[PDB]
């Protein structure tokens, strides 16, 4: 495949972020409107997708396309808040690994045609949007996996807050394919 250079910016009106760990084996392209594609084969770590900078706490995010992982990968609404620093995921599909494995369950929320299980995890002295830090991650993991739909983010953020999982001010908010040493392909359009 073809690829763009890792980085962030705007393409056809949408914020995008594409990051990888330099290992090789992943290509990411921006397409028309809210479209992006990812192809990977024996990758390292990467995250790529399109959306908004900053996100909001009441966005209804629409996504559609295909997602074909072979190994460890996620398809999510993905983003960060600052103050507090939080990395968050509304996981619509994944590959061989459910990212909530071993995590403490903090409740359930029903949204957009499925129940989601809610979890919190912690990253200790790990990279972040503000540098190396220790910070929480919040997860809503969809029970009914899919690669198209609509995500009413408020339903998740409100359920998280109810459970004591506070978000600060929103940084970027994208529909992202994340991979960890895996293979696959995906083609997703956001709006």
């Amino acid at each position: 495949g073809s690829t763009i250079q890792p980085g962030t910016g705007y393409n056809n009106g949408y914020f995008y972020s594409y990051w990888n760990d330099g290992h090789g084996g992943v290509t990411y392209t921006n397409g028309p409107g809210g479209q992006f594609s990812v192809n990977w084969s024996n990758s390292g770590e990467f995250v790529g997708g399109k959306g908004w900078q900053p996100g909001t706490k009441n966005k209804v995010i629409n996504f559609s396309g295909s997602y074909n992982p072979n190994g460890n990968s996620y398809l999510s609404v993905y983003g960060w808040s600052r103050n507090p620093l939080i990395e968050y995921y509304i996981v619509e599909n994944f590959g061989t690994y459910n990212p909530s494995t071993g995590a403490t369950k903090l409740g359930e929320v029903t949204s957009d045609g499925s129940v989601y299980d809610i979890y919190r995890t912690q990253r200790v002295n790990q990279p972040s949007i503000i540098g190396t830090a220790t910070f929480y991650q919040y997860w809503s993991v969809r029970r009914n996996h899919r690669s198209s739909g609509s995500v009413n983010t408020a339903n998740h953020f409100n359920a998280w807050a109810q459970q004591g999982l506070t978000l600060g001010t929103m940084d970027y908010q994208i529909v992202a394919v994340q991979g960890y040493f895996s293979s696959g392909s995906a083609s997703i359009t956001v709006s």
